[PDB]
C-alpha cells in the first residue's frame, strides 16, 4: 500500500482542486502496481460529482459570499462540502486485484467501519447506496468509478460539521452528523491532521499492513499535476462548462438516484441534451446524450430511441424509460 500525502516541497497541499488533481494524475500516471491511498484535508470548498451541475447543487450566492470554489470530482455521486474539520481518503485501487471493488460501496467500506469502530465509534453503518450512517445521521459518502485499470474511489469522514453551513450552502432536491463526540474519549480532542493520522494508523491495522510504501510527489509530478490543475479541476469548461443549464428540466427520482434532464428543443426533436444527477454510471453519459440528439418529442421515438440507448449500459439500476419517455413528452 503506498500512501501519497499531498505535499508540495514538504508543504501540506488543502487546495480540493489540487488535492483531486494529484489523485487523478496517480490514477493516470502512477503504474504502482499497489493500492494507492490519498488522505486529505480540504479549505472549504464545495466537491460535486462528475454528472452534476453545480448551478442546481449549491448556493450560488452563499458560495460567491463565502468566496469558496466548486470543484468536480471525476467520480459520480453527489455534492459534498469539504473543509478543515473533514478528512478525506481517496484510492488508487489496482482494478485486476480488485475487480468486485467496483460499485461494490460495502465492501469499499469495510476497513472503513472496521478503523471507525476500532476508534470507539458506536454504530457506524453502511446505508447500503454510498454512505456511512450513524443513527440515520450520515458520517461519510463515497464515490467510486474505473479510470484505466485503476478504481478510483474515495470517502469522506465528518469529524466535525458546521452544520449551519452545510445545509445552507449545498441545496440537493429542490441529514449528517459529526464524529468528534463519538469516538473514544482519548480521541475527543484531537485536531484534523491527528485524527487522519489516527485512521491511516487503523486503517494499516485493520488491512493487515505493516507501514505505507513512501511515494513523495516530485518536482515532476507537481509539474504534471499543475497541468491537471489547469486544464481540469480548476478549468471553467470542466467546472461549470459541463453541465449547461438548457431551457427545458425534469427529474425523475429513480433506483440510481435523481436523473435531471436539461435539455434544448429545435423541430419537435431533442436539440441538446444534458443528463445530471448524483448517480454512478457504468460509462459515460456523453454517448447517451449523443444518441438522443435527433429523437423526435413523440412516444414512438422517445420509447424506440431510449429502449436501442441500452441504458443498462449506462447505469447500474434499471432506470424506466417509459418515465423518461413520458417526462419529456410533456415539453
Ligand atoms: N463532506 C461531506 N461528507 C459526507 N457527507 C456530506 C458531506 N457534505 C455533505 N454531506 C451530505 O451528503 C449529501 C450528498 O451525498 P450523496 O450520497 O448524494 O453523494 C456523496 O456523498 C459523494 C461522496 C464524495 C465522493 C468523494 C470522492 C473521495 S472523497 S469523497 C449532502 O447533501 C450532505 O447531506
Amino acid at each position: 500500500m503506498y500512501l501519497i500525502e499531498p505535499k508540495r516541497n514538504g508543504k501540506w497541499v488543502f487546495d480540493g482542486a489540487i488535492l483531486l488533481a494529484i489523485q487523478y494524475w496517480a490514477i493516470k500516471n502512477l503504474k504502482l502496481d499497489e493500492t494507492i491511498v490519498f488522505p486529505y484535508i480540504c479549505d472549504p470548498h464545495v466537491q460535486i460529482g462528475y454528472f452534476q451541475n453545480p448551478s442546481v447543487e449549491v448556493n450560488l450566492e452563499l458560495l460567491k459570499q463565502k468566496n469558496i470554489e466548486v470543484v468536480r470530482r471525476d467520480t459520480g455521486g453527489g455534492a459534498i462540502y469539504l473543509d478543515r474539520n473533514g478528512v478525506n481518503f481517496c484510492f488508487s485501487f489496482p482494478y485486476e486485484k480488485n475487480k468486485n471493488l467496483l460499485g461494490n460501496y460495502a465492501q469499499f467500506y469495510d476497513p472503513v467501519i472496521k478503523v471507525l469502530q476500532n476508534i470507539g465509534i458506536k454504530n457506524v453503518q453502511f446505508s447500503g447506496k454510498n454512505d456511512l450512517q450513524i443513527e440515520g445521521k450520515k458520517v461519510s459518502g463515497a464515490a467510486m468509478s474505473l479510470v484505466n485499470d485503476r478504481i478510483y474511489a474515495g470517502f469522506s469522514l465528518l469529524y466535525d460539521v458546521d452544520f449551519d453551513f452545510i445545509g445552507k450552502i449545498l441545496t440537493p432536491n429542490q441529514r449528517v452528523t459529526n464524529l468528534k463526540n463519538k469516538l473514544s474519549k482519548e480521541y475527543q480532542n484531537f485536531s484534523i491532521f491527528e485524527i487522519k493520522d489516527l485512521f491511516l494508523t487503523e486503517f494499516l491495522k485493520v488491512n493487515s499492513v505493516e507501514k505505507f510504501k513512501k511515494y513523495e510527489l516530485t518536482d515532476s509530478d507537481w509539474v504534471q499535476i499543475d497541468k491537471m490543475v489547469a486544464e481540469k479541476y480548476k478549468n471553467w469548461d470542466f467546472v461549470w462548462g459541463l453541465s449547461p443549464n438548457y431551457s427545458f428540466n425534469r427529474s425523475i427520482r429513480t433506483k440510481v438516484g435523481t436523473i435531471t434532464f436539461s435539455l434544448e428543443i429545435n423541430e419537435g426533436k431533442i436539440s441538446k441534451i444534458k443528463i445530471s444527477g448524483d448517480f454512478f454510471p457504468k460509462k459515460s453519459l456523453l454517448e447517451l446524450e449523443n444518441f438522443l440528439m435527433g429523437t423526435k418529442l413523440t412516444q414512438d421515438q422517445l420509447l424506440n430511441r431510449l429502449k436501442d440507448a441500452k441504458l443498462e449500459d449506462y447505469f447500474s439500476q434499471k432506470i424506466d424509460e417509459e418515465e423518461i419517455c413520458n417526462l419529456l413528452l410533456n415539453l
